[PDB]
C-alpha cells in the first residue's frame, strides 16, 4: 500500500527515499507506482521546453516552466543549460579550446571534485570514429580527456550483467546478475525484466558504488531514473542537485540513456536510422556541459562516459532451433537469444540427463552456429560458472546469431535487427571509455582493458576504499593525473627448498626405465654448474614466482630450464624456459621414446610412479618442459626426469605436444625469443581459484597423483621485437592460455583432422590473462623487472584476444 496523499511540494527528487504508505518524489517512484498524486505537475514540468530562446531573458520567474531563463536563475540553480549562451553571450563548451585542467577548479565549498557516470546502453566501441562527424560533444571529451580505443565488457554482454559489473567490480557469477532472466533454485524464484522480482535486494550481491560511498561518508545521487523521466529532465535534476548546500550535495552522480540500444536492436548497428538516435546522445552531453560551465564546474567535475556492451546484426533468419537436434525438447527449460541456458523443465524428472543433451548438440551439423558445453568447461577468461544461478548446460552462440528452442517461440512471442549477449571477446560487443576532468589525464590514449577494472578507479576518483572485487588495483594507475593507489607486492607464503643430489638411483621403485645407461672433468663440472642454476638467468627473466600460500616445495635447475616443484601435488607448480629466435626443434630420439629418469634430488615418496599410468587405462603423462627443445642430446635426459612429468590425457597430449613441437618454435621466431612458464592448474569446484588437495576429485588410478583440470602457459617477450626476449631494456609482451585438460576433443568439430586446423583454434579460444592464471595457482608472477609496479599490473590484465583491428 501507498497512501499517495501526501505532497511533492519542496520534496521533488529528494535524495532520501520514503517508506510506505508516505508517498514518494525521488527518481524511482513511478517505478514503484508511489509517487505523490502531484508529482508531475510539480516534477515533471514541461512548459516551454528545454531551452532559452532570445526573447526569454530576464523574464519575470514562472513555476511551471520546465527550465528558467529569469535573472535569479542562477542562484536557483535551475536556468536551462543554454541560458548564458543566449542570454549572456557565453559560448557552448564544445566552442572552446580545450585547455588542461592541472588542478580541480571547484567553487569554495567542494570538498572533492564531483564524479558523473555518463553510461550509454548498446554504444558500440566503433562509433567513436565512425559517428564523430555528428558527436562534437562526445568527441570533445575524449580527444581533451583520456580514452581507450574500447572497453571489454563481461560476458554476458548483457544490459544488467554490465552494469552492475561497472557498479561493483565483480564478475556476474560474484555479483550474481548472471542474465537479464534469471531462476535461483534456493529461492525458487525468477528474476525477469518486466515484473517486481528484480526489485528484490537478494539477487544484487556485492557492494556498489553508491552504497561503498554512502557507508564512508560520501553523498550520492540516486543513481536511477524510471523510464519516462525525459533525458533533459535528469540532467537538470543532476545540475540541481549540484546547487544544493554544501552538506547536502552528492558527490557522486549517474545517468542513464536507454540509447543507441533501443534503436540498435530495431535497425542494427549501423542502420541509418541511428544517426539520429547519435546526434541525441551528443545533445545530452552538450547539456550536460553547458550547465556545468554555467554553474562554474566544468573544470572541477570528473566526468566518465561508459558504455555497457556493443551492438551486432542478428535477424531472425539467423536462429538455430534446439528442435533441430532434441527429440525431448518439451523436457527442457531454455533461455534464449545470444546465450543459450539449458534446465530440466521439471525436478521430478529422473529421465533427464545432462550428458545426452550435450551429445545430440555437439557438432551435429556442418556449419553449427552454437556450442554446448558443460558451464565449467567455457573458456576460463569468461568467470560465467560459479553461481547456482548459471545453469549446468551452456551454449555459446556465434556472433551473428540466435538461438531458441522451437521455431513457434521465435514468430510467436522479421522484428529485429541487432542484438548483443555474445561472448566478451568479440569485436561487435565492444563498448567505450572516456574520462575528463582534473583527476584524468589530458589527451592520453590508453590501451584497452575490462568494466571490472573501473570499480576500483571510481573509488580512487572519490578517495574510497573499494569492497573487495576483480579489479587489480593500480593497473589502471596510467588513466590517473592524481589519486592513483600505490599497491605493494603481496608477500611470498613459502619459501622454497634447494634439494641436492640426496638419493641413490636404487632407492627408486618407480616401474619407470630408461635407455640412458650410455656414457670427462671438462663436461662434469659443466652440468654441476646447471643443476646449481648456472643458466638460471637465462630460462627465469622474471625472477621466480611467489608462492601466495602455505605448501612445500623444491626449486629445481636445469640446463635448459627450471621449475618449482610440488612436494603436495607431486608435479611442479611452474616450469619456465626461453626459447630463443635461433632455437632448434628436435624430435625425441627412438630410443628414449619411452624414457621416464628417477630425480636424484627429490624423494621416492614426493615422485609420481609409472606404474599408476600403466594402469590407468584412461591415462597417459606429458611433460612441462618439452623434450623437442632440449638445447643438446645431452641436456635432453633432464626432459624426461619423473620431476617434469605431468599426467595427461591421450587426447589432450594431441594439442599439447602440438603447442611444444610446432607452435612455441613459431612464437619464438615471429616474437624474437620467447620465455614460457607453463604448469598445471586444479579448479574442480570451477570458482577460478586454486584448490587445495582435499578439493580435487580425480587421481591417475591407484596413486596420489592428482588431476589437473587446466593446463596454462605464459609466454612473455619483449614489447620492441629488435630485443630478443632475454636481453629486453623496456616494455615486455605477453600472451597466456588456460587449456582445459579433457579426455576428448568434442569441444574442437574439425579434430580428427590434422592439428595444424583446430589446435591454435583451440587454444585462441583458450586465451587468458596472466591475472587469470594467478588465482588459479596462488603464484604471483614478474617478481623481478625492471619495470614500474603498475605497468606490471596492466601487463597482468592484458588480454591477448585474436579478434582483428576495431
Ligand atoms: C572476484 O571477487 C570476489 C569478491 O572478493 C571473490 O569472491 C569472494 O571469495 C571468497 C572465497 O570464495 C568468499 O569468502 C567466503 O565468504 C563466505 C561468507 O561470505 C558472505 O559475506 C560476504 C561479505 O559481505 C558476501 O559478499 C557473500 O556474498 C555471497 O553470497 C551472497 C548470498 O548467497 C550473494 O548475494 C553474493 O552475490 C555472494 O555470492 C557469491 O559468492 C558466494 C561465496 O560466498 C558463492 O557461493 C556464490 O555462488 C556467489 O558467487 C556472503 O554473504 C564464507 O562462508 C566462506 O568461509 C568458508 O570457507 C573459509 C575458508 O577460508 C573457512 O574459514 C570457513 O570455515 C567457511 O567454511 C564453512 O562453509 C563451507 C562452505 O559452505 C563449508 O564447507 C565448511 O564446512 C564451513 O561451514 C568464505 O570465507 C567471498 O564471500 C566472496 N565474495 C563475493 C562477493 O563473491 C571472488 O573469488 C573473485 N573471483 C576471482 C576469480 O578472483
Ligand atoms: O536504471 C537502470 C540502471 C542504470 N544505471 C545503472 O548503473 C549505472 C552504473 F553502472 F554506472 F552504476 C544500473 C545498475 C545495474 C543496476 C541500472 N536501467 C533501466 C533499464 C536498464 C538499466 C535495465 C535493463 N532493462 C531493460 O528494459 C533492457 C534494456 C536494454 C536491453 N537490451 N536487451 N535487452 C534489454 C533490456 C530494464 C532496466
Ligand atoms: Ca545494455
Ligand atoms: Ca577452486
Ligand atoms: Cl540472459
Ligand atoms: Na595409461
Ligand atoms: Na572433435
Ligand atoms: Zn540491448
Amino acid at each position: 500500500w501507498t497512501a499517495t496523499s501526501g505532497s511533492c511540494k519542496g520534496r521533488c527528487f529528494e535524495l532520501q527515499e520514503v517508506g510506505p504508505p508516505d508517498c514518494r518524489c525521488d527518481n524511482l517512484c513511478k517505478s514503484y507506482s508511489s509517487c505523490c498524486h502531484d508529482f508531475d505537475e510539480l516534477c515533471l514540468k514541461t512548459a516551454r521546453g528545454w531551452e532559452c530562446t532570445k526573447d526569454r531573458c530576464g523574464e519575470v520567474r514562472n513555476e511551471e516552466n520546465a527550465c528558467h531563463c529569469s535573472e535569479d536563475c542562477l542562484s536557483r540553480g535551475d536556468c536551462c543549460t543554454n541560458y548564458q549562451v543566449v542570454c549572456k553571450g557565453e559560448s557552448h563548451w564544445v566552442d572552446d579550446d580545450c585547455e588542461e585542467i592541472k588542478v580541480p577548479e571547484c567553487p569554495a565549498g567542494f570538498v572533492r571534485p564531483p564524479l558523473i557516470i555518463f553510461s550509454v546502453d548498446g554504444f558500440r566501441a566503433s562509433y567513436m570514429k565512425k559517428g564523430s562527424k555528428v558527436m562534437p560533444n562526445i568527441e570533445k571529451l575524449r580527444s581533451c580527456g583520456t580514452h581507450a580505443p574500447y572497453m571489454r565488457p563481461v560476458y554476458p554482454t548483457k544490459t544488467f550483467p554490465n552494469l552492475y559489473t561497472l557498479a561493483t567490480g565483480l564478475y556476474p557469477e560474484s555479483h550474481g546478475i548472471v542474465g537479464n532472466s534469471m531462476y535461483d533454485p534456493v529461492f525458487d524464484a525468477s528474476f525477469h525484466l518486466r515484473g517486481r522480482e528484480k526489485f528484490n535486494h537478494r539477487w544484487w550481491g556485492g557492494q556498489p558504488l553508491w552504497i561503498t560511498a554512502t557507508k564512508q561518508g560520501v553523498r550520492a545521487g540516486t543513481f536511477f531514473w524510471s523510464v519516462s523521466i525525459p533525458h533533459e529532465r535528469r540532467i537538470l535534476t543532476i545540475l540541481q542537485w549540484l546547487s544544493l548546500p554544501d552538506n547536502e550535495r552528492p558527490s557522486v552522480y549517474a545517468f542513464y540513456s536507454e540509447q543507441p540500444d533501443f534503436s540498435g536492436h530495431k535497425y542494427g548497428p549501423f542502420g541509418p536510422e541511428m544517426t539520429n538516435p547519435l546526434r541525441e546522445i551528443d545533445k545530452t552531453v552538450g547539456q550536460l556541459m553547458d550547465g556545468l560551465k554555467q554553474l562554474r564546474l566544468h573544470r572541477c567535475v570528473n566526468v566518465i562516459f561508459v558504455g555497457d556492451h556493443g551492438m551486432e546484426d542478428v535477424t531472425c533468419d539467423r536462429t538455430e532451433f534446439l528442435s533441430n537436434y532434441l527429440t525431448n525438447v518439451d523436457d527442457i527449460t531454455l533461455v534464449p537469444g545470444t546465450l543459450g541456458r539449458i534446465r530440466a523443465k521439471s525436478i521430478n524428472n529422473s529421465k533427464y540427463d545432462p550428458k545426452t543433451i550435450i551429445a545430440a548438440l555437439t557438432c551435429k551439423k556442418p556449419d553449427q552456429h552454437f556450442k554446448p558445453y558443460m558451464k565449467q568447461h567455457l573458456p576460463k577468461r569468461l568467470h560465467y560458472a560459479n553461481n547456482r544461478r548459471i545453469e549446468d548446460i551452456h551454449l555459446l552462440v556465434d556472433r551473428r546469431w540466435h538461438v531458441a528452442r522451437k521455431p513457434l517461440d521465435v514468430y510467436k512471442k522479421c522484428f529485429f535487427q541487432g542484438d548483443h549477449g555474445f561472448d566478451n571477446k568479440v569485436n561487435s560487443m565492444q563498448t567505450v571509455f572516456v574520462g575528463y576532468g582534473p583527476t584524468f589525464k589530458y589527451r592520453t590514449k590508453v590501451p584497452p582493458f575490462e568494466n571490472i577494472e573501473l570499480y576500483n578507479v571510481m573509488c580512487d576518483l572519490l578517495g574510497l576504499k573499494p569492497a573487495p572485487n576483480n579489479g587489480t588495483h593500480g593497473s589502471l594507475n596510467h588513466l590517473l593525473r592524481t589519486n592513483t593507489f600505490r599497491p605493494t607486492m603481496p608477500d611470498e607464503v613459502s619459501r622454497p627448498n634447494y634439494p641436492g643430489i640426496m638419493y641413490l638411483q636404487s632407492e627408486f621403485d618407480l616401474g619407470c626405465t630408461c635407455d640412458d645407461k650410455v656414457e670427462n672433468k671438462l663436461e662434469e663440472l659443466n652440468k654441476r654448474l646447471h643443476t646449481k642454476g648456472s643458466t638460471k638467468e637465462r630460462h627465469l627473466l622474471y625472477g621466480r614466482p611467489a608462492v601466495l600460500y602455505r605448501t612445500s616445495y623444491d626449486i629445481l635447475y636445469h640446463t635448459d630450464f627450471e621449475s618449482g616443484y610440488s612436494e603436495i601435488f607431486l608435479m611442479p607448480l611452474w616450469t619456465s624456459y626461453t626459447i630463443s629466435k635461433q632455437a632448434e626443434v628436435s624430435s625425441i630420439p627412438e630410443h628414449l621414446t619411452n624414457c621416464v629418469r628417477p630425480d636424484v634430488r627429490v624423494s621416492p615418496g614426493f615422485s609420481q610412479n609409472c606404474l599408476a599410468y600403466k594402469n590407468d587405462k584412461q591415462m597417459s603423462y606429458g611433460f612441462l618442459f618439452p623434450p623437442y627443445l632440449s638445447s643438446s642430446p645431452e641436456a635432453k635426459y633432464d626432459a624426461f626426469l619423473v620431476t617434469n612429468m605431468v599426467p595427461m590425457y591421450p587426447a589432450f597430449k594431441r594439442v599439447w605436444a602440438y603447442f611444444q613441437r610446432v607452435l612455441v618454435k613459431k612464437y619464438a621466431s615471429e616474437r624474437n625469443g620467447v620465455n614460457v612458464i607453463s604448469g598445471p592448474i586444479f579448479d574442480y569446484n570451477y570458482d577460478g581459484l586454486r584448490d587445495t588437495e582435499d578439493e580435487i576429485k580425480q587421481y591417475v588410478e591407484g596413486s596420489s597423483i592428482p588431476v589437473p583440470t587446466h593446463y596454462y602457459s605464459i609466454i612473455t617477450s619483449c614489447l620492441d621485437f629488435t630485443q630478443p626476449a632475454d636481453k629486453c631494456d623496456g616494455p615486455l609482451s605477453v600472451s597466456s592460455f588456460i587449456l582445459p585438460h579433457r579426455p576428448d576433443n568434442d569441444e574442437s568439430c574439425n579434430s580428427s583432422e590434422d592439428e595444424s586446423k583446430w589446435v591454435e583454434e583451440l587454444m585462441k579460444m583458450h586465451t587468458a590473462r596472466v591475472r587469470d592464471i594467478e588465482h588459479l595457482t596462488g603464484l604471483d608472477f614478474y617478481r623481478k623487472t625492471s619495470r614500474s609496479y603498475s605497468e606490471i599490473l596492466t601487463l597482468k590484465t592484458y588480454l591477448h584476444t585474436y579478434e582483428s583491428e576495431i
